[PDB]
């Protein structure tokens, strides 16, 4: 009768339970029906050796006993290379089981109806403000009119840069997780019937074994890396806009506006990287470049595409303005279908029609050339039957919207004709715009190619100065810089060919062009120049990304002395945007001291901004606070220095966190929701300024964990023996791209990398590493600085936000398993360096639980601390796989007697089993740093 | 704040409530909604016109005080033809929105939990039995073992005909339809937000708008005419089909079957008359026949093309068969795209794709063969590419289906592909096959052209026998009959070249030839030896409609002398259907006549195939109790006479019938549900016989019903006068199709004019008269022929059925209409006659009452009477102005002051506003005879 | 509220404030006392009410009227309700504030009365009041 009540019980123990809450019982439901998929395909036996796994994972999870850690490895270390993939598969798929479970939790969880009003209150879904309380508290709080937070919103722009998932998944799997949502999502709904439950359930079981079979080992390109998106997109953020936008509306009656937000009002805009981002990359070519955007211009036409026919259906109507009239006549007359819904001719009889059939049909057009475009080479298809521009778009649907609305039919036209303007503008003929980037050294390359065969010298050899005044010069000459004949390395040629295919496609394709490695005035004018020289009739406006500190402390000079130049002031045109990044500038620093210098390098740079007649935007690139999802991003928006965003918000939007923030219509909307929000309220409701006292400590402090981060990282000559050998990071580099940009060290390794090494671990040095010394060293200096950190804690956002990242990585480490480890692959000359390590783990987090003024880790936020705890057991049995999997790659002679094979059934090895490993883990680990 | 809790209080008087009955509500917000736009669209002014209308009608229905009429005559009449034409829009769109409401409150009302076990349970949805409960009666009340039931069903069939609607609705308008009731169905769900109810608002009320604006004045042809049909398909049945064939599936598995409802099982066929029927009908050429074939073909493929796409992502498992892993080498391996969703090549690491990659070719192939035929009239596109048959469909599919089994994966296979399956099985490569009709005297005609062309005399004036002669020595003729040059009228040469089509044609689109006012054994003979001079390599069935009691009587002599003959017996192979019109016989002799009539002919019909091995399928034509839809139409299949039915139902889904039955997904379902139980159950549990008393009292009966039926219809000589005024029937009469097959008479008048003449009127003489004799005439012979009866109605379920549909057409009624039709519109000589047919009316009606047991019509239906009062005001008000409308057409000086035109804005006359009116009118009676 | 800021606002208001369990809870885990000391602290605690005369105070019959409307209205809304039920409660309702405003002679009253005015709201509610509260001590 019932596995079921036993499934619930022994999941309760990992997390006591309420009213709402179904997460346990959805678990419980989820892994019931996994089991007996495993029984069904694999047999009995198989079956109970996950239990144990299990069962022994959930009995470490709640004691601690390491000796339940060892029992686990006697198991799983015993299991023949069939047998431990299959183990690896499972509880691999019981994460992303797990994971859809709390998205559905997540999605339906009761929002609290009376709030503090505190700021903490925007750090948590339930209770953080949607748009109308955000408009609410603005006009009320805040004094502003109705008219004034419309006309701030009319002008605010917020970009979503969409990055590669550092490890990615299948636009099938993806559907499948969506099946399996809903079905779950269904069976607990009342008023249904035992029949309805019975064939939900049959669905249920049938969609998870669908999942688990959908398994094949492996490479992928670029291109369909790329493609992968474009189902995101169909999925869910396609209909999500709309979807917003109308709220947006509604929100705005209740205030006292009375009309509806823009439907051409740029509020919303997405990006990507994918096929852009080449920095240490060499598989992305110009090809590559040019095949993205070719791509992403034929499916947004083909979206497009497949729901004009649905709009045209719902046009049926008759009674349109003259304006409209005329040109249905036109375009009757001049008539004389590959596809079928309206494979006619269509009636003047019925106007709307006629026009949007137009449509269809360069919409159809604008598909095919792309298409041939992106396998042939040539298209012989002229401008005039294609969109080549989004305006060309617009204007039949704004013609028909005009129309309506004259005819009296407002209301008619702001149904889906509103929503396809709107998905329209927001997405125009590419759903989402390319960023290149690459590094600094790579321009300095090109051009020491250019200036030596020129015979003029060095371009590298010349200093800043002189190759300000070279570069201006050659910015205003008279005749180009580069021939045909010039003589080109692979690198230099790459580079000069993306240039070439910059100039050649659309610029409604691309973004911005950031350089990597930023350090100077000059790195940024090299760019600008390449693109005079190909003669980019629209450049892209060139962003630094400055990464280590020192880059970041000269950054403010740099950005005053271009904006001293006239050839570039002009250029810009009154904006700039600058890049920073969290996780690069923490490799360098230690997180805390570069959170805190990311800080004071807004403020000056927007200062100086300011000063010059600058907008500035600062693009958000990964590993901050506000790269997180949920309602703690809203707070970290919140929590940025006043002046920062400015009706610009642009924010990378980690792989890793795609799925959370879009997966679920629900979280998708709400993703979308408070990135609006926040954006909106920040620049007429800034978090309070430092005390001087702070920003006196906060400079102490970054100090000390910088020497302390380096002193470990850089400093001790035994870290990198340590990190190769406790840590899947060589492994990892047996790859997505070549994580040394083979140099050798860790000023060389790149930061996804780095960050995800040490999260397979279980430890997260990266992220905390320096946090301890910096906390340790202000109290034992003065014991009234405890206070001050506490009141940091309680009153300034910034702190706060920086905190509550930190603890939340807390929550998802367990030291243990860096032990394990250190005890499995580690020398005995580098374990008491381990130890080392893991007594700054405790007292770093100690520290950190006594100034936010929590006994335990995650207090403030109860249904994450439980998210977490339910997903570990699986998590750990992966740390353990994973760890003995790593011992017998690294040591052809550990061997250990292997249980008979255990499987049914009715070629693979260790390092397929320690993929599943590596991604099993890294789905639970979800974002860190 | 509420203009609606008074709608809904006004509303509530008209039918007194209650817990799941939203019906008022959803009605009151409803009309609301439509009142609301009815002030933007055309000012204050008009609204309150409407609602006075409205109120007066409210009134009326309540109290039902001729005043009352006449006040609404005073209003309406005063109305010029602008104001009238949007009055007549208005009430006409406010019935539409009425019929949502109750599908929807019909969908949702709760089944009861126990139930009594009389057949009278069979008449409600609410108490009917679904398939399981079907099943587990069979089993335990019957000792039928789930293998025999399971057996039955496996061989079961049931063909829905599809009819055209007689007055038929817009593909978009549907789809319209659909959303409104769907806005409405959310409304209603707790946990729902202020902003997600007003934005549902709003989606409600612009819906309603757009239907309300999409009402352009007009005639339609065939093609366009069944192209809608493909609509209903895609909306409802294409889905409802595997929707319910699972339900099957898991009732079978709580009885103790552990196996599914095999996928090919024809269980559900569909088929229609439109494109076929040509009866009485010259646009219904042959050229259409051809071109309803192709979009039949088209569409299909178009349908299982739009969703392949969709399976293909589904099924991207890897493991496969052997047998599979072939035939995809195969087909990449002879790989080297117009559409796009995969637009690419895909790799054999996915096999299962590879094939149904294939398979979509080849469905769009046979989508564009299709597509050109029916354009061009000519495609280069090889049989090989393309599928011509059903089987070359099934073939890969069952091929992925086997594979997955075979993999271990039968759960999955069991999915989509299981669904996709089905309706390939149940819909074929043409959705629907199609009859063809044509009358008896027709093949006359030609067979007369023939024998004078050959010079061997008239086959018009040959007997019986000789014209029998004839034609069996023909059937074995060793030359053609036909040259080339034979003399043709163009009647001859349509009816010959309909076999021309009938010939070229794949015999996978063809039903039946349906031989109208069929009479004997020569007029089927007829039909069959023209197939065989067109060399039809698959000859449709020949089945005869008996129509006139005469032709009945007669059938069983015809039947016996077919069954007789070698030639005929050999090629009928076992199996013969004969066709039966319940509103083309009761159209002779009355509806009581021919009811009972058609009970009997079926008994010997069936007794005589039994004799002579010949399993007997009986076409249920239009007018039955059977095609009522709902539960009734449960229990009228229960009440057949014993094996008549036995394991293969074809009915007549009468136009007027299939949105009730098929526009929602529960009503489709349970639609679908309830003809495949009930044919089920009949197979293996019978009515009661008849005893014999009964019999010999309905003979009794029979006669004094036709008697009078044919003293008023037929015999006196002012009736047709009094039909032609009293009554829209000349108006209708410029329409669908020519009503009179000129020759004058209601002899002559075909029997959808007949009924729906006296429907538009309220008075519905077609459907009761000479039920009154019939009951008096029993009862004043002899008191205890009351009790007789009475025990009839609640014994015999066929006497049940019978008395209850005329019951439902009564509280259908309204005798003050057809009173102020005969003031408003008959002459001052003819008004007696009128008293005396409405004083016919009453006395059959009572007597019926007193027969049922019932004070009030619809006792026994609560459910349903509110459905029709809720109606009535908007009805009644559509009755009002047509029947002024009808004076001011028909008397050029008929005029009464016109007020001031009410309407605003921001070519149509009298004969536009009839229309209107006909049409609501017949969307607010449905069905009746 | 389910979960509750923890500031001390919290126990300002009846929706937030903490019952005597999640007190206990506090002092246990935010505090570092054992279940004993709290028990023990509880145990030798003392709540003396001091009760004093209405200012302006209301009659015995009176108060039992207030009572038989406030369960009247707590009864009218209650789902799984019949018609019949609910019009009875309802001219009950109707019936019991007539009664209450027809009680309403005009008087001076002793001491000995207003004090036996007392003696009615323990029986009423302070009377049962106490063991309920101590067994959710328990
Ligand atoms: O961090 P990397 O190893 O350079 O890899 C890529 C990431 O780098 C930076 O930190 C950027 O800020 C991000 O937009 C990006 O996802
Ligand atoms: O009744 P008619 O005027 O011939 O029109 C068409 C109808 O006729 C018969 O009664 C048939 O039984 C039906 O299948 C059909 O809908």
């Amino acid at each position: 009768v019932e596995k079921l009540a036993s499934i619930d019980a022994q999941l309760r123990l990992l997390v006591p339970g309420s009213e709402d809450d179904k997460l346990v019982e959805y678990d419980a439901l989820l892994l019931d029906k996994f089991l007996d998929i495993l029984q069904d395909l694999h047999g009995e036996d198989l079956k109970e050796a996950v239990q144990q796994c299990y069962e022994l994972s959930a009995e470490y999870e709640g004691k601690h006993d390491p000796k339940k850690l060892e029992e686990l490895g006697s198991l799983l270390t015993s299991l023949d290379t069939g047998d431990s993939i299959v183990i690896a598969k499972a509880f691999s798929h019981m994460l992303n089981l797990a994971n859809l479970a709390e998205e559905l939790q997540i999605a339906y969880r009761r929002r609290i109806k009376l709030k503090s009003g505190d700021f903490a209150d925007e750090a948590n879904a339930t209770t953080e403000s949607d748009i109308e309380e955000t408009f609410k508290r603005l006009v009320h709080k805040l004094n502003k009119s109705p008219e004034e937070v419309f006309d701030a919103l009319k002008n605010q722009t917020v970009e979503l840069v969409l990055t590669a998932h550092p490890t990615s998944v299948r636009r099938s799997l993806l559907q499948k997780h969506g099946r399996i949502r809903n079905c779950l999502a269904q069976l607990y709904a009342k008023d249904i019937t035992p029949d309805d439950k019975q064939e939900l359930d049959e669905a249920l079981h049938r969609e998870i074994q669908a999942a688990f079979r959908t398994d094949e080992i492996r490479p992928p390109t670029p291109q369909d890396e790329m493609r992968a998106g474009m189902s995101y997109f169909h999925e869910t953020i396609w209909k999500g806009v709309p979807k917003f936008l109308r709220r947006v509306d509604t929100a705005l009656k209740n205030i006292g506006i009375n009309e509806r937000f823009p439907y051409n009002a740029p509020l919303i805009q997405f990006s990507s990287w994918m096929g852009g981002d080449r920095d240490g990359n060499p598989r992305v070519t110009p090809e590559v470049t040019r095949d993205v955007c070719l791509l992403a211009r034929m499916m947004t036409s083909n979206m497009y595409f497949s729901q004009i026919e649905d709009l045209m259906i719902e046009m049926s109507m008759w009674r349109c303005n003259s304006e409209l009239r005329v040109r249905a006549e036109e375009l009757y007359r001049t008539a004389r279908k590959h596809y079928i819904e309206f494979w006619k001719r269509i009636p003047p009889n019925q106007p709307y029609r006629v026009i949007l059939g137009d449509v269809r049909d360069k919409l159809y057009n604008t598909r095919e050339r792309s298409r041939h475009l992106l396998v042939d080479g040539k298209s012989d298809i002229p401008d005039e039957a294609v969109y080549t521009n989004v305006e060309q778009l617009l204007e039949p649907l704004e013609l028909c919207y005009r129309s309506l609305c004259d005819c009296g039919d407002h209301v008619i036209a702001d149904g889906s004709l509103l929503d396809f303007l709107r998905q329209v503008s927001t997405f125009g003929l590419s759903l989402v715009k390319l960023d290149i980037r690459q590094e600094s050294d790579r321009h300095t390359e090109v051009l020491d190619a250019i200036t030596q065969h020129l015979g003029i010298g060095s371009y590298r050899e010349w200093s800043e100065e002189k190759r300000q005044e070279w570069l201006l010069a050659e910015l205003s000459g008279k005749r180009p810089l580069i021939g045909p004949d010039l003589p080109k390395t692979e690198e230099v040629k790459d580079c000069l060919d993306t240039f070439k295919v910059l100039a050649e496609l659309p610029s409604d394709c691309f973004g911005a062009y950031i350089i990597s490695m930023a350090t100077s005035t000059s790195d940024v004018l090299a760019v600008e120049l390449l693109q005079r020289e190909y003669h980019i009739k629209h450049p892209l406006r060139v962003v630094p990304l400055f990464e280590k500190l020192a880059d970041l402390e000269a950054a403010p000079a740099a950005m005053t002395r271009l904006f001293s130049m006239d050839w570039y002031r002009n250029r810009i045109d009154g904006k700039q945007e600058v890049m920073i990044g969290y996780s690069d500038s923490g490799k360098d620093a230690g997180r805390f001291s570069a959170a805190w210098q990311l800080y004071k390098t807004q403020e000056q740079i927007v200062k100086i901004a300011k000063e010059f007649g600058v907008k500035l935007v600062i693009f958000h690139g990964r590993g901050g606070t506000v790269g997180r999802g949920g309602g703690p991003t809203h707070l970290a928006l919140l929590s940025q220095p006043p002046d920062t965003i400015n009706g610009s918000l642009r924010v990378t939007v980690q792989g890793e966190v795609i799925e959370q923030s879009f997966g679920e219509e629900h979280l998708c909307f709400r993703t979308l929701q408070r990135f609006c929000a926040a954006t909106l309220e920040h620049g007429m409701n800034p978090p309070i300024s430092p005390r001087p006292e702070w920003r006196e400590l906060m400079d102490q402090m970054a100090v000390v964990a910088t020497e302390e981060y380096r002193s470990v990282v850089f400093k001790e000559p035994r870290f990198v023996e340590y990190f190769r050998l406790a840590t899947p990071e060589l492994e990892f580099g047996r790859m997505s791209r070549p994580s040394k940009r083979p140099s050798g060290g860790i000023e060389s390794l790149r930061a996804i990398p780095w960050i995800f090494s040490w999260t397979q671990t279980r430890f997260h040095l990266p992220v905390w590493l320096g946090f301890g010394a910096a906390f340790k060293h202000a109290i034992q200096k003065d014991s009234k600085n405890l206070q001050m950190l506490q009141e940091m804690y309680k009153t300034w956002p910034f702190f706060r936000v920086t905190i509550d990242l930190v603890e939340m990585v807390f929550a998802k480490g367990n030291p243990g398993i860096a032990a394990l480890n250190d005890k499995l692959l580690v020398s005995e000359d580098l374990r008491p360096f381990g130890e080392s390590l893991r007594a700054n783990y405790e007292e770093t987090k100690n520290y950190l639980l006594k100034i936010a003024g929590h006994k335990d880790l995650l207090e403030g936020d109860p249904y994450l601390k439980q998210g977490i705890r339910l997903r570990d057991p699986y998590i750990t049995t992966l740390n353990v796989c994973q760890a003995y999997t790593l011992k017998r790659i690294r040591d052809p002679n550990y061997h250990v007697t292997l249980r008979p094979h255990i499987s049914k059934e009715y070629a693979p090895g260790l390092e397929d089993t320690l993929i599943l490993t590596m991604k099993g883990i890294a789905a639970g680990m979800q974002n860190t740093g």
